């Protein structure tokens, strides 16, 4: 229902060289930017002979990306192949490091709460700044999306991609473990149910890529306890304020949950407090 401005977005198919799968494939785009002649990109592609409505599905995903516009923290669209002569393709930037869950998982043995001299001892280590930063960035991207009447409806670490210089992007590739009570029992999807999922995302970030609800069977007994107010315990890498933010996001009443604007504000403050603290840590030792 939204428009497709081909003049701005259309990109020729034989200007792409498809590489390895990631269906979504990595590829070289030739002449997609003003800045570079060759650029690495990610391409979302319809499989041969797929359904009419599967076409429209991918078409809308493209149109939504156009309509919302650019944000640093939502996977940046670069172009599309929509015209006849080949498969429908949607082209974004390539985030070098992949999904956040896996990346945090690889960093388990490379974590320190904060750095001091000699800093080269913790080269490429994750710190609390990184973890709070990733959360701040996703929140800003979600505030952006909520601002435009978007509802992600599957917000999770697996759907967060990591690029250079610790920049994270929101994208979309068992799901129940991220769903709000009302989404499970009423089949309702709102901005506020996205806030629930963000809380679960927070837990993933401050557990360094752990699977939510560890050990627990995901059956109808799981659902009952979620509706009744049972919550995950604090993850191993959390700060007290962070865990309370997770508890805030997991409020039983959707309207009692913080908004994304409030989360942006709060985590920004938590990021500054942590930074100040680290300055003292660094300066005293
Ligand atoms: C190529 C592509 C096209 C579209 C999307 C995508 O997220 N579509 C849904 C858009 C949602 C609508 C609201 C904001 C997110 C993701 C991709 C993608 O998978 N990008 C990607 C994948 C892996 C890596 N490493 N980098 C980029």
């Amino acid at each position: 229902r939204l428009p497709y401005d081909a003049s701005k977005w259309e990109f020729p198919r034989d200007r792409l060289k498809l590489g390895k799968p990631l269906q979504v494939i990595e590829a070289d785009a030739f002449g997609i930017d003003k800045t570079a002649t060759c650029r690495t990109v990610a391409v979302k592609m319809l499989k041969e002979g797929a359904t009419h409505s599967e076409h429209r599905a991918l078409m809308s995903e493209l149109k939504i990306l156009i309509h919302i516009g650019h944000h640093l923290n939502v996977v940046n669209l670069l172009g599309a192949c929509t015209k006849p002569g080949g498969p429908l393709m949607v082209i974004t930037e390539f985030c070098k490091f992949g999904n956040l869950s896996t990346y945090l998982r690889s960093k388990r043995n490379e974590f320190v709460p904060y750095k001091v001299a000699p800093e080269d001892l913790y080269k490429d280590f994750l710190t609390l700044e990184h973890l709070i930063c990733y959360s701040f960035q996703v929140a800003k991207g979600m505030e952006f999306l909520a601002s435009r009447k978007c509802i992600h409806r599957d917000l999770a670490a697996r759907n967060i991609l990591l690029s250079e210089k610790n920049v994270v992007k929101i994208c979309d590739f068992l799901p129940l473990k991220w769903m709000a009570p009302e989404t499970i029992f009423d089949r309702v999807y709102t901005i506020q149910s996205d806030v629930w999922s963000f809380g679960v995302l927070l837990w993933e970030i401050f557990s360094l890529g752990a699977s939510p609800y560890p050990g627990v069977k995901i059956d109808e007994e799981f659902c009952r306890r979620l509706k009744e107010g049972t919550r995950m315990r604090a993850p191993d890498y959390t700060t007290p304020e962070m865990y309370q933010t997770m508890l805030d996001c997991w409020h039983g009443e959707p309207s009692q949950r913080p908004t994304f604007s409030e989360l942006v504000e709060h985590l920004g403050n938590l990021l500054q407090a942590n930074a100040q603290q680290d300055r003292h840590h660094h300066h005293h030792h």
